[PDB]
């Protein structure tokens, strides 16, 4: 169920899942408007990952989980993935996973390939090193795909209360927006966020099939 | 414990300190729309406006909330039936006597509630007209709503039609379910599960649960 536009810019190519197809115009429209400026900069991840999270299905998904931006080194265009398993942010999902369901010998942990989620970043890319730093170019891409998102998903985790402190959240919707402490926040608080169960309790609580968390894990 | 002046009815505002950050804007708002506001008959009157404000919101980690307020015989306190006819509570109280076990009961209050405060998200409508007082409202809803979810936490507004245009800068800290009107008649409020996963919530976030058999009348 795969397509592809280009765009005059780096990447050129832009693969997407056919459930994307009704933002893909504006998607290209805005892209050619900031690439030259963003692309001028060194980022993470590089221009070739920046969209590869069109290619998944999103009716399949109900839970979106979201951080605001890549991390500021070694993006790999799936928001979270840390392939050597190095990254804080991942880590500290895992061991709350780990506690969660019991499963304390793992090798990594991955978001995307658990059913039902698709991992997101709010911003597409990020200057090397520099959180946050590509919000003025992704701005009006990021309200359009996260709009798209929440159109198929229940429900919407945000990961950093500073970074989502201005998330509009639409009530009655069929969408319910909760937004927890960031992973690598400090004085754990994160470690004590129950967010994990409280999104199955919702999912429950609206008819819909839990989330197995995990399944996140790599052995 | 507090009060400030406005130029129209009713004229004056008790609130208590926990409401104190948000005043300045309310009573700036409020000046601008009361006029066109009060000229019409408003459920409740205008000096049952803001007897919500009298509430402490520390204390409180739940918000019950509808729409606004009933088109007939408003109290300003929401949901609240004296003599108990009004379908939501009745509704309410059947689907918390099934929770709870409490068979015999006369009435059910939520305002008496401890950890729970019922909102109505606009403070009022035309006498007789459901949903009247939108435009005059708006501002102010966002405003005392978005302060409600800096304390609590849970928010269960009843009516999925009627909060489907409503957005809010939650933050937190809150988590929101969003349910059937419990004076629905296409629906079976006995089949909703809202009130009976809040306490999962609340365990869930580390709180104390909601002792919902305070509410009954005997």
């Amino acid at each position: 169920h795969m397509n592809s536009v280009t765009v005059s810019h780096a990447p050129y190519t832009i693969t997407y899942h056919n459930d994307w197809e009704p933002v893909m115009s504006q998607l290209v429209e805005f892209y050619n408007e900031v690439a030259s400026w963003l692309l001028r900069d060194e980022t993470s991840p590089i221009p070739d990952k920046f969209f590869i999270q069109l290619k998944q299905p999103l009716r399949n998904k109900r839970v979106c989980v979201c951080g605001i931006d890549p991390y500021p080194k070694d993006g790999t265009g799936v928001p979270f993935e840390s392939p050597n398993f190095t990254k804080k942010s991942i880590k500290e999902i895992a061991s709350s996973i780990s506690r969660l369901t019991g499963v304390i010998d793992y090798k990594g942990y991955n978001l995307n390939i658990i059913d039902g989620v698709i991992p997101w970043n709010y911003y597409l890319s990020c200057k090397l090193g520099e959180t946050k730093s590509h919000a003025i170019y992704w701005d009006k891409i990021s309200k359009l795909l996260l709009q798209h998102i929440t159109k198929h998903v229940s429900v919407l985790y945000c990961l950093g209360k500073t970074d989502f402190s201005n998330i509009r959240a639409k009530l009655g919707g069929g969408v319910t927006t909760i937004v927890g402490y960031h992973p690598a926040a400090r004085d754990r608080q994160f470690e004590k966020d129950r967010s994990f169960e409280i999104i199955n309790v919702l999912l429950e609580l609206d008819n819909k099939a839990p989330i197995n968390w995990a399944q996140g894990f790599i052995y």
